[PDB]
């Protein structure tokens, strides 16, 4: 019962509550101030959330399958998000995390299923069940709607894309079904291109800024300092950097990077992540092919390969210039786009020169 | 060194053999008989064959990972099935398996990694690799290709479908994003209405009767038989059965036909398989949720939703009357095909008055 108490909440006042203080805060000069403004709503929240975790925190150990267990981090995780908001909570201000039912009860079951133990992108994109039509948000707000909804598609799209990937590995770059598999990859990666475009043509630069993104913010559960979810947090996206090659496993700063990144995905998309670091990549399989030049297989795969390089790096600097570039760390973000777009450099590796050699190849 | 070798012979000798074999069994009026015609080709095939195999049963327990594994079965299981072709080998015939070698590597390997003991669909479909081009088969006749190549196609496009089935559980019949996985089954459904109409309008019907099908026919491993390879054998095709609700776990005739099936997929096909048949389906979903009736999300997911199980059963139809019309348990083919379209039945259960009754809901 207390479970089912605490979702519903949740899904309830949970909503309200953040809703009228985005309305208090919205109204203010600054905007994004936080500090005095809302002081009664805050405790409001901070208060009825922290009681029914307490009362959780004594049937939240019986283990009811992984699904629940998730499901109940997220709910956990979606409260401490908000305190984190409304500054309840705040990172180097603290030493710990002031909500000490809520950080035991998310450390019991992150470590337990094998998962960060905060409020992670699957908990309001691939994994939030709706309710007659209604799912889990933060605020009332259309466009946390459109940020969450398209996330959510653009998410999707990815893992069709990697999904059709995957599966020229027991075929080969040569066999005549990989290019079908090429072209499936082709359309997934057009999803995505399409999906962004749309959120970048109907988000609210402005409500986004002040009113979606810092529920977004890092925060203290126990002492250790957890950053905020990505829309990259799932398996899908590097699934796809590692098999065309776009990027490199044998280096440092990528595999540190996969390393920070693996506890906010699904367990499911670590291990197929994980996998990927230790197989062969498309890339590759076509250089080593570069005789083969005057065979049809080469030059009708070749070419889609190619397609879908430039297709993903043509989203990389995208979704780049939109979520980055308008709203230290910044130039390994840069890095990564770089590889994903195979763009010419000389202070790091990139695909650029190995991807012209086989666009040449093709003439 | 040995197991490159066996791979090689089954990648050229090996298709020389069968081919030349085909060409007289081809000329003579009976055409579908075996018996006196190639003794001579039949025998350079078993005893070569014989050869690379005793060569493997030294070095063929190494356990060099799952895909080699399941690869080197493949060949030895695509030999034994050359052999079962050309009756050098008998079922009935026999009270067990002649190939003394060949079957104790079968059935060491596929009890070592959880598949059945002899070549299965996915050794030529999805897990085929292509050298060059080049992957394995049995003859170099166009027709052959036709057949693998469009199964392959039909096949992956059947996982595309039940991936996005997949992906619903957690999101709910009423999530926004619901109908868009949704849309992504349709169009995955629709490939197979293509993919099989093309093989349907391309394949020659005596060459594929008499000079592909035999090579698809049971034989012993050991002292038990074991049955030929469908187009069905892999995750699928059922997930989706399972998942929209049109067949049930719950009846002795369908769990026993899951079990006679599983051995004859991938061992994680089997897995995602086995799920299914204890989670909810989305049938039972939209039935439960009658009330619903005028929501947004119910007449515009539950519309789509009718489209995919009208365009599954659509499938199951074409498919029988084609591969199985044309070219005793007959009664059970039937059964199955008339749950997938959920057809009007009085013996059997069939979801054509819960499909009814939902039509009419949308008026």
């Amino acid at each position: 019962y207390n479970t089912e108490a605490f979702d519903e909440w949740i899904r309830s006042r949970f909503v309200e509550l953040n809703s009228q203080l985005e309305q208090l805060y919205y109204q203010q000069t600054d905007r994004a101030n936080v500090q005095e403004v809302g002081t009664e709503l805050k405790h409001t929240l901070e208060s009825e959330g922290r009681e029914l975790v307490k009362a959780l925190l004594d049937e939240g150990n019986t283990d009811e399958g992984f699904d629940s267990a998730f499901d109940l981090l997220g709910n956990v995780g979606l409260y401490m998000a908000a305190c984190r908001r409304h500054e309840i909570t705040e990172p180097t201000r603290e030493t710990t995390s002031p909500l000490l039912e809520a950080s035991a009860l998310a450390m019991h079951i992150g470590a337990s299923i094998g998962v960060t133990p905060r409020f992670a992108t699957a908990h309001l994109t691939t994994h939030n069940r709706a309710h007659n039509g209604i799912y889990k948000r933060f605020t009332d707000l259309p466009d946390e709607k459109l940020f969450v909804d398209y996330n959510t598609k653009g998410i999707l799209a990815y893992k069709r894309a990697s999904d059709a990937l995957l599966k020229i590995q027991p075929l080969g770059i040569s066999h005549p079904i990989s290019h079908d598999l090429l072209r499936v990859t082709k359309q997934a990666l057009q999803d995505v291109i399409e999906s962004n475009q749309q959120l970048f043509n109907r988000l609210d630069t402005d409500r986004f800024f002040y009113c979606v993104r810092p529920y977004y913010k890092p925060y203290r559960v126990g002492s250790v300092v957890y950053r905020g979810a990505n829309a990259g947090d799932f398996a899908g996206i590097n699934v796809i950097d590692l098999t065309l090659g776009l990027c490199f496993a044998n280096e440092a700063s990528y595999s540190q990077m996969l390393v920070d990144k693996f506890l906010y995905m699904m367990p499911e998309d670590q291990q197929i992540l994980r996998e990927c670091m230790r197989r062969p990549n498309l890339m590759d399989d076509f250089l080593q092919a570069k005789g083969c030049i005057h065979q049809d297989w080469y030059q009708e795969n070749l070419k889609l390969f190619i397609e879908v390089c430039e297709l993903h790096g043509q989203t990389a600097i995208q979704h780049h210039n939109e979520l980055v570039t308008k709203y230290v760390l910044l130039a390994s973000l840069e890095r990564l786009r770089d590889r994903r777009a195979a763009v010419l450099r000389d202070d790091i590796r990139t695909r650029y020169y190995d991807l012209k050699k086989l666009k040449d190849s093709l003439r």
